[PDB]
């Protein structure tokens, strides 16, 4: 590890104690010991504490503020994941390992909101990364390429409701891809958080995206994950929509080989996705329980629920329209995850109703 590094790590310490007013993980559970104690150490592809740190330092917005290179910075950095991932996911000691693989039984999902007067619409995704390539960080321009190439040849094969084309967002006309932002499915370009953790280098080289013709079944390439794997569709019927996914995933996983640890589970590139990697939500609106966001957050949280805006997170909410979903993905199966949504959902609706 450089001087020159260390000089930059030792003024992010120093401003991340002086944030009098930041309320990120990071700034919460890097103390001295923990700071001094990994702040020498390297990675195999040469990973330091700076490279998961950075984007936190320069966003003290940030909720989280760290991300892994490579695999193996989870733990040559443990000291500072370990508590940020036992405090994000509402309990995973150091002793703890994610459970298997389990989607539970399908048919126990009911309709969210079948008055359709508060769900808009409702979608899951899954993240995955391709074994033998690192995280965002440590890629080349011609990695990113390969990937592409393994991806979309793959996907290719898919058949009958997931059949699909793959659009590189090379080629893709300006108006197309901001209509697809603009209707939620496509990432967005240019995310502050991403960018300060080199996420997004050789940009767009390598990225795209893969749908159906009805876009209800949609794959992102080389965002901040190597894969997400997207159900998504107008109204409540979250049953289908899990349905989706779970079909897409199982073929999918036939074919390609993706990352899994003993102990996190599936690996992703930001922490909070870890495990089951799965994040299920929900387009609502919420009138009466929404007179303040602040005041709809707290009453999420105690369902194990996230709030973000209707552009995703670190957005504002648009016309009533917010974003919830499960927070927690580690150390719970894919069931139970998507449970906590559903339950959680169907009873703030029971609260709004039931609201002066
Ligand atoms: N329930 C939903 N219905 C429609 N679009 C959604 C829903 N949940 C999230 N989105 C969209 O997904 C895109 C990604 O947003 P982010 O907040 O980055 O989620 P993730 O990275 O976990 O998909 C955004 O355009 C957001 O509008
Ligand atoms: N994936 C959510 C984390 C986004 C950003 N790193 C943050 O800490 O807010
Ligand atoms: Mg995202």
């Amino acid at each position: 590890v450089d001087q020159a590094t260390l000089d930059k790590l030792e003024a992010g310490f120093k401003k991340l104690q002086e944030a009098s007013d930041c309320k990120s993980l990071l700034k919460k559970h890097l103390t001295k010991d923990v700071f001094d104690s990994i702040k020498n150490k390297k990675t195999g592809m040469g990973a330091t504490l700076l490279d998961v740190i950075q984007s936190g330092v320069e966003n003290l917005d940030s909720g989280v503020g760290i991300y892994a290179p490579d695999a193996e910075s989870y733990r040559t950095f443990g000291p500072l994941f370990d508590p940020i991932i036992d405090d994000y996911h509402g309990g995973f000691k150091l002793t703890d390992k994610h459970p298997p693989k389990q989607w539970g039984d399908i048919n126990t999902l009911v309709g969210l909101d079948p008055a359709g007067q508060f769900i808009i619409s409702t979608r899951v995704r899954c993240g995955r990364s391709l074994q033998g390539y690192p995280f965002n960080p440590c890629l080349t321009a011609e990695q990113y390429k390969e990937m592409e190439e393994k991806v979309s040849s793959t996907l290719s094969s898919m058949e009958d409701e997931l059949k699909g084309t793959y659009y590189p967002l090379t080629g893709m006309s300006k108006a197309t891809q901001q209509q697809l932002i603009d209707d939620h499915f496509l990432f967005k370009e240019g995310d502050r958080f991403l960018q300060t953790a080199n996420a997004c280098r050789y940009w767009p080289t390598g990225r795209g995206i893969f749908h159906n013709d009805a876009k209800t079944f949609l794959v992102w390439v080389n965002e901040e994950d190597h894969l997400r794997i997207i159900s998504m569709q107008k109204g409540g019927d979250l049953k289908t929509v899990y349905k989706r996914l779970v079909t897409a995933v199982d073929n999918i996983e036939s074919k390609l080989p993706f990352s899994h640890d003993d102990r996190f589970g599936f690996l992703t590139f930001c922490p909070t996705n870890l495990g089951t990697t799965m994040r299920a939500s929900v387009h609502i609106q919420l009138p009466k329980l929404a007179k303040d966001r602040k005041v709809l957050e707290d009453i999420a949280s105690k369902f194990n629920l996230q709030v973000r805006g209707t552009r995703g997170e670190h957005t504002e909410s648009e016309g009533g329209v917010y974003d919830i979903s499960n927070k927690r993905r580690l150390g719970l199966t894919e069931y139970q995850a998507v449970r906590e949504m559903q339950d959680g959902i169907l009873e703030m609706i029971k609260m709004e109703k039931a609201a002066a």
